[PDB]
């Protein structure tokens, strides 16, 4: 069998506080009323949700509203206990309210709008200086809402809103968002293809935060590097593959050996051997003012096939790559 896994940092978070924090079954909804709510326009779309610019007609407030798709109830009440349990943190969006009854009985998600803040989301046009200055800010979430015994499993530049013009980041989009136990078996199939780290891939369930680290680095390789995505995979086998094709399949083997995982008998032979190819191969003309010693060893220190071995969030944070980030702030 499989030998279990315990986070390094935030182990016992869920532990220490009340049944009430993280029991999200046993949570009873507060619905509040549709009526104070009327949508102004449309903002984005998407098969999981529509998101709408609208304003409270009994404070006269600007806020932003998420109908949220036909979803299974008990993934209604995790999401709406894991936003109002992480209310207040940094750079997380801030819930304000929880209506139904659109067309049909339908939750939707009310959000606070920030005054005088264009927030669009994140791009690959951005200077060394900004990819250090907003990965910073991406950690300080990560960081809040993993101490609050929170997975977000979903880090990827389409849930990373920006505002360019005053500094201003948020970590977007929980619906896969979770409450960490040590030895609970989680669901593998969370973020996207090109996020998804190793234990996700081979199957290995009994994972925890170091999975958003993972996504963090593939963010990090992809604009340090100038290419998305950076682990280009067509399927989940072929996810790996491309893995491996750049940190090696040595690693990858031992990782497999250490935690007893179980792979498919076509899936061990079409992996291969591949070399550990350097971080420098990808630097190229157009990149090579994006990349240095600070950013190499930082992305190194993330992409770990051993999510055991990855840089806590707040690990990252000491690191020298944003030492005059820190400075700055
Ligand atoms: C502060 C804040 C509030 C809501 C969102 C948000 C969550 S999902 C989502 N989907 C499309 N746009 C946004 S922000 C659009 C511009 C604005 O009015 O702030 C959001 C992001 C950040
Ligand atoms: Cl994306
Ligand atoms: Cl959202
Ligand atoms: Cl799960
Ligand atoms: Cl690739
Ligand atoms: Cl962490």
């Amino acid at each position: 069998g499989p030998v279990p896994s315990r986070a390094r940092v935030y182990t016992d978070v869920n532990t220490h506080r009340p049944r009430e924090y993280w029991d999200y079954e046993s949570h009873v909804v507060e619905w509040g009323n549709q009526d104070d709510y009327q949508l102004v326009r449309k903002l984005g779309r998407g098969k999981y949700s529509e998101v709408f610019e609208a304003i409270n007609i009994t404070n006269n407030e600007k806020v932003v509203v998420k109908i949220l798709k036909p979803v299974k109830k008990k993934k209604i009440k995790r999401e709406i206990k894991i936003l109002e349990n992480l209310r207040g943190g940094p750079n997380i969006i801030t819930l304000a309210d929880i209506v139904k009854d659109p067309v049909s009985r339908t939750p939707a998600l009310v959000f606070e709008h920030v005054n005088n803040t264009d927030f669009k989301q994140l791009y690959q046009t951005l200077t060394d200086y900004d990819i250090r200055f907003y990965m910073y800010e991406i950690l300080k979430a990560l960081d809040y809402c993993h101490s609050m015994g929170i997975m977000h499993r979903d880090v990827k530049p389409h849930n990373v809103m920006i505002d360019h013009e005053h500094r201003k980041l948020r970590l977007i989009d929980w619906g896969l968002a979770e409450f960490y136990h040590p030895g609970q078996e989680y669901n593998v199939r969370v973020a996207s293809r090109y996020f998804k780290g190793p234990e996700l891939l081979v199957d290995y369930q009994m994972y925890d935060y170091s999975l958003d680290m993972w996504s963090l680095g593939c963010m990090l390789a992809s604009m340090i590097f100038r290419k998305e995505p950076f682990f280009h995979g067509h399927d989940n086998y072929d996810q790996l593959v491309r893995i491996a094709k750049v940190l090696g399949t040595e690693d990858l083997y031992d990782y497999i050996d250490k935690y007893n995982i179980e792979l498919d008998p076509r899936f061990n032979d079409i992996l291969g051997r591949h070399s550990r190819k350097r971080w420098e191969r990808f630097v190229h003309s157009e990149n090579q003012h994006l990349v240095s010693p600070e950013a190499l060893d930082f992305l190194d220190k993330l992409l770990r096939y051993d999510h055991q071995s990855r840089l806590t969030a707040r690990e990252a944070m000491e690191h020298p790559y944003f030492y005059t980030v820190v400075k700055d702030q």
